[PDB]
């Protein structure tokens, strides 16, 4: 008898204009991610940050990455997760998921999407 | 909800039988127990149980025996571990799907089997 369990998770964190801090409402989901990273010790996370299309290019490139790093930082510093298991990358505004022509649209683009994959 | 979480279970069970028998030999109890445990941990998982025979004896005896073997594995899960019967399918294939040489005792022993695949997510 042989068996495997595969873990697949997606975490979505949203940010306010110019901010890269993790809102308190997202703490429970980050805690769950940490829990599963312990349950599946070989799991890794691909954290990708984004920004809306407003402002200078240099600002958003740094801001998108800062947002991804904030998520990684929470896992590393608050949950004892090894940093090497978490990759971070910023895409500025090059990958929107909503329309930047609207208030709510831009709100959706200011985000960090993290994909966690593992097996045991 | 700002998060999606999925765990996929894949499990393969193998049970072998003595000639003309469909009972579960005690040596397979641990495996069956492990399957039962995962079926509880993954309440929506289902199992595909398939029974077989070696090629000796009348065709109808083997059609019935192959199915009886599959049903014996299902019965263990259902009655000893209270698994919902509807989550488990059973089917017999007589001697139609050999995995070994019917010309040897060892090969025929390998053909008298039940293979079950358990899949599902939580
Ligand atoms: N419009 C903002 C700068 C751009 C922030 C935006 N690109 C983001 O992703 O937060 C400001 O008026 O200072
Ligand atoms: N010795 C008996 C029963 C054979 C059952 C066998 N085909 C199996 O899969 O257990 C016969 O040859 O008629």
């Amino acid at each position: 008898m042989e068996l495997t369990e595969d873990l697949n998770m997606e975490l979505r964190v949203f940010f306010d204009t110019n901010k890269s801090n993790i809102k308190d409402q997202y703490k429970p989901e980050i805690a769950k991610v940490a829990e599963k990273l312990s349950e599946y010790p070989n799991a890794t996370a691909r954290i990708e940050g984004h920004t809306d299309n407003t402002g200078p290019r240099k600002l958003n490139e740094r801001l998108s990455l800062a947002r991804a790093n904030s998520v990684k930082s929470a896992l590393v510093n608050e949950y004892n997760v090894d940093a090497s298991r978490l990759s971070t990358q910023g895409f500025a505004w090059d990958q929107p998921i909503a329309d930047n022509k609207t208030k709510e649209g831009r709100a959706m683009n200011r985000r960090v999407f993290a994909t966690i994959t593992g097996s045991r």
